[PDB]
């Protein structure tokens, strides 16, 4: 399927009870932006149909891409790699806001799962359901060279996905595995609040991989 279909099907999708019931709970559960339209559906990719660079995120925040519709968008995630790409020299500006004219050059950004689920931390079971959405979405963006996994959960959704083992991929800041056809695997840390805010990965720390991902993609 095309990516039309490709979005009209995945935003259907109804096969996580739990997240099917939290994706629209959540609505409203945050007094803040009580009132705001949101999204409440499977989370469609951003970015470049023609993207060489893939980030892999874990999951929608309930506030965040669950309000706005948009990946990491809402939430602290994204006001912490939107204006990282931009520095990098991979988008139009630093913000990412939904209905804005952001556009991103060569980059394509998605997750594991595309339903918030709660605490951020979807089962195993929603995981492995999930992945069918990973091989249409993945299918759909041939020119990658770069697949960027944003945390121990997306890497080793990527692992699967290319039927990699989990014990000569470990986990790891910084690991780069290269693959078959000029292809490359690096990891990070997630970009959740709980890694930025302590420090345990650094706004430099994250420049450094997006750096390598353009220079491993030829970009
Ligand atoms: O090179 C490209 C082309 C389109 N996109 C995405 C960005 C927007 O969601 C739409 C196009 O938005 P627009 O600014 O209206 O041309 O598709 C991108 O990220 N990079
Ligand atoms: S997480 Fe994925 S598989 Fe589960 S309901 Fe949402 S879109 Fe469907």
């Amino acid at each position: 399927m095309d990516r039309e279909a490709f979005v009209q099907t995945l935003t259907a999708c109804r096969l996580c009870p739990r997240l099917v019931a939290w994706r629209e709970e959540v609505v409203g559960r945050k007094r803040a932006f009580r009132g705001e339209p949101y999204w409440a559906r499977p989370v469609p990719g951003f970015g470049d149909p023609e993207a060489r660079i893939l980030l892999f995120g874990l999951a929608p925040g309930a506030h965040g891409s669950n309000r706005t519709g948009r990946p990491f968008t809402g939430d602290a995630s994204g006001a912490f790699l939107y204006p990282l790409l931009h520095e990098a020299g991979l988008s139009s500006k630093p913000e990412s806001l939904p209905g804005d004219d952001l556009r991103l050059y060569g980059v394509y950004l998605t997750a594991a799962v595309r339903c918030a689920p709660p605490k951020n931390k979807p089962t195993p079971e929603e995981l492995r359901a999930c992945a069918r959405w990973t091989e249409v979405e993945l299918g759909l963006l041939p020119e990658v060279r770069v697949y960027v996994a944003l945390g121990r959960i997306a890497l080793e959704a990527l692992l699967a996905h290319f039927g990699l083992r989990k014990s000569a991929h470990p986990f790891r800041h910084g690991a780069h595995y290269p693959l078959p056809g000029g292809r490359h695997l690096l990891a990070s840390y997630h970009v959740s609040r709980q890694n930025t805010q302590t420090g345990r990965l650094t706004r430099e720390m994250f420049l450094e991989v997006l750096m390598e991902a353009k220079r491993l993609a030829g970009l």
